[PDB]
């Protein structure tokens, strides 16, 4: 650990639209806001006009451009981007102060990929080469940065949700957090770092062993928590959970928050819920705890999130006083996805060199006077490798 003072407060954005870092590409430098995505492995940037892009990468204006003369087709969940592969010199201004040659995918066509008014123009895929496209021989950005410079094979992410909804303009003002490249910044967390092993180097896959709602165990075969696979994914908004796990949690959260009642749509993430300015009854909503496999035999540790995390602020401007929120937990056929919602509670260390992911309580996590996110351990769990789906 130490102090990485230029890289602190370098991200902007929100859970609904993603978090981005300023990068430059080419000679002379072309500035672009790039989404930080731990759930993919391509460095891909808008390279042609699009209604939602205010600017883009212009290969014709860069002396250091080289065409790799291959195309790339990445289907997204719904829609796609299509790219022309190449290489160019790449920097991060509020970054490690080193320029590297990297594979860049010049996006030329795309559908349902860019977000309207998002203020990012590309994607920095930080995952491993195994899920890069067209295949693993395309070296990802981070692999290249390590090999070309002296930077340690490790990065860390502090995503900072504000307590309230942010406009298009306010996202640029409001600080969104920190990506630390090549290290761990001691001032971005309190208490201790607890590490879970990375199960496989493709996505950042982890093993969840136990789940609690206000200390109340969900009491399932822990294969159901990792049903298919569990991942840490900055490019996903919600905490996504498998079907059986999702329903059991919703029932448990409903019951704990029974002081009030909410429509069925709220629990399916569609309808807003709204209280008067400041009177959000956080105390009636329960904390959610995920136990992760520790790197010692028969040890787990616990990350605990608040309703401040799993209820995203979203404005309506129908009575502009009210504080409104959407339910930021949802169903998955992927297995568990620990999106921005979860990550906004914690400082997450991606220790690729030692094949593990660290968790600590974020200094910027949103909370009231009487509660706070936690990272706690150890806990003697038995048969934790049987929680893995294989
Ligand atoms: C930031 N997340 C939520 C993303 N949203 C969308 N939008 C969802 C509706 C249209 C596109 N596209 C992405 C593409 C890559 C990585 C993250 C995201
Ligand atoms: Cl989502």
């Amino acid at each position: 650990t130490g102090s990485f003072v230029e890289m602190v407060d370098n991200l902007r954005g929100k859970s609904g639209q993603g978090y981005y870092v300023e990068m430059t590409v080419g000679s002379p430098p072309q500035t672009l806001n790039i989404l930080v995505d731990t759930g993919s492995s391509n460095f891909a940037v808008g390279a042609a006009p699009h209604p939602f892009l205010h600017r883009y990468y212009q290969r014709q204006l860069s002396s250091t451009y080289r065409d790799l003369r291959k195309g790339v087709y990445v289907p997204y969940t719904q829609g796609k981007w299509e790219g022309e592969l190449g290489t160019d010199l790449v920097s991060i201004p509020h970054g490690p102060n080193v320029t590297v040659r990297a594979n860049i995918a010049a996006i030329t066509e795309s559908d349902k990929f860019f977000i309207n008014g998002s203020n990012w123009e590309g994607i920095l895929g930080l995952a491993y080469a195994e899920i890069a496209r067209p295949d693993d021989s395309l070296e990802p950005f981070f692999d290249s940065l390590v090999k070309q410079t002296h930077v340690p094979n490790l990065f860390s992410l502090q995503l900072c949700g504000a307590g309230f909804p942010l406009n298009q303009s306010e996202v640029l003002a409001s600080v969104g957090g920190s990506m630390i490249i090549g290290g761990i910044d001691h001032s971005l967390y309190t208490g201790s770092l607890w590490y879970t092993p990375i199960r496989r180097e493709w996505y950042y896959e982890v093993i969840i062993v136990r789940v609690e709602i206000n200390g109340q165990d969900l009491k399932m075969d822990c294969k159901e928590y990792n049903y298919d696979k569990s991942i840490v994914d900055s490019g996903t908004t919600n905490l996504r959970l498998p079907k059986k796990v999702f329903e059991a949690a919703v029932k448990s959260i409903k019951a704990a928050s029974s002081t009030e009642k909410f429509p069925d749509g709220f629990w399916l993430g569609e309808q807003l819920v709204c209280w008067q300015a400041g009177t959000t009854p956080w105390n009636i909503f329960p904390v959610i705890s995920l136990y992760l496999m520790g790197e010692v035999t028969n040890q787990s540790f616990r990350i605990t999130i608040l309703p401040q995390q799993y209820l995203r602020p979203v404005e309506d401007v129908a009575t502009s006083q009210d504080d409104c929120y959407k339910f930021a937990i949802s169903q998955s056929s992927t297995g568990t996805v620990m999106g921005a919602v979860i990550m906004e509670g914690f400082y997450v260390v991606f220790d690729r060199a030692r094949k593990r992911i660290g968790f600590a309580v974020s200094a910027c996590h949103v909370h009231d006077e009487f509660r706070t996110a936690a990272v706690e351990g150890p806990f003697v769990t038995l048969d934790m490798e049987d929680c893995g789906y294989n």
